[PDB]
């Protein structure tokens, strides 16, 4: 998980 919200840590805010 903590892969899993590592690589999508910096994708997340980014849209929004």
């Amino acid at each position: 998980w903590i892969q899993x919200i590592t690589a999508l840590a910096p994708q997340a805010p980014a849209p929004f």
